[PDB]
C-alpha cells in the first residue's frame, strides 16, 4: 500500500483535480480517491525536445500536465497536442499495458506524476 504525500501549491491542487474530472476514465473517481491522487503527485521537469513517454514502453507514472505543450504521436502522425490540465500514460497502469503511444515536449514542460504503486493503492 505504498503512499506518500507531497506539499503542493493550491492553484496545482486544484489543476490536478480538474485534469482528472476532464478525463472519461479518472472521472468517476470518489472524492478520497482524487484527494490521495493529488496528495501522491510529484513535480517533474522535461527540457523540451525530449521524449516523456514512447510508444511500446511499459507504464511507470500517471501524468498531468502543469506549463508547456506536449505533442502525442504514433507511427509518425501528430494524434494532438496536449497543455495544461491534461492526463496522459493512465491506461498503459490500469490496463497493465505498453504506451499506445509517443508523448514529447515541444517547449521546456513541467507536469505532475503519481509513481504506478501509488496510483494502484488508491485505486484498490
Amino acid at each position: 500500500q505504498a503512499f506518500r504525500k507531497f506539499t503542493k501549491s493550491e492553484r496545482s491542487k486544484d489543476l490536478i483535480k480538474e485534469a482528472i474530472l476532464d478525463n472519461d476514465f479518472m472521472k468517476n473517481l470518489e472524492l478520497s480517491q482524487i484527494q490521495e491522487i493529488v496528495d501522491c503527485m510529484y513535480p517533474v521537469e522535461y527540457g523540451k525536445d525530449s521524449c516523456i513517454i514512447k510508444e511500446g514502453d511499459v507504464g511507470s507514472l500517471v501524468y498531468v500536465m502543469e506549463d508547456g505543450k506536449v505533442e502525442v504521436t504514433k507511427e509518425g502522425v501528430k494524434l494532438c497536442t496536449m497543455g495544461p490540465g491534461k492526463v496522459f500514460g493512465e491506461l498503459a497502469i490500469l490496463y497493465n499495458c505498453t504506451q499506445t503511444a509517443t508523448v514529447k515536449t515541444l517547449v521546456n514542460v513541467k507536469l505532475w506524476a503519481i509513481d504506478r504503486q501509488c496510483f494502484q493503492t488508491i485505486m484498490m
